[PDB]
């Protein structure tokens, strides 16, 4: 990975594939949440 | 592209790795962190 949108991508890929894979699980909801927040930067946390 | 669920779980713990370095203390960091760790646990029928 070179750099944060190259990041973004793969976490993106990896939480649909969980989805896709492990509906329910408590890991499709984490890797979610966390491309989630990747898209708000800003958002104080 | 991912081609079964040992390299999903290999590109999660790279993500994580990643935003761990660049990022410590974000949201991100700490929520790729947990999924990669919940991603070595036993699976179940959810």
């Amino acid at each position: 990975i070179q750099n944060r949108a190259q990041a973004v991508d793969q976490l993106r890929a990896v939480a649909r594939y969980f989805r896709q894979t492990e509906p329910h699980s408590p890991v499709a909801y984490l890797a979610d949440k966390a491309a989630e927040w990747a898209d708000m930067p800003l958002h104080k946390w």
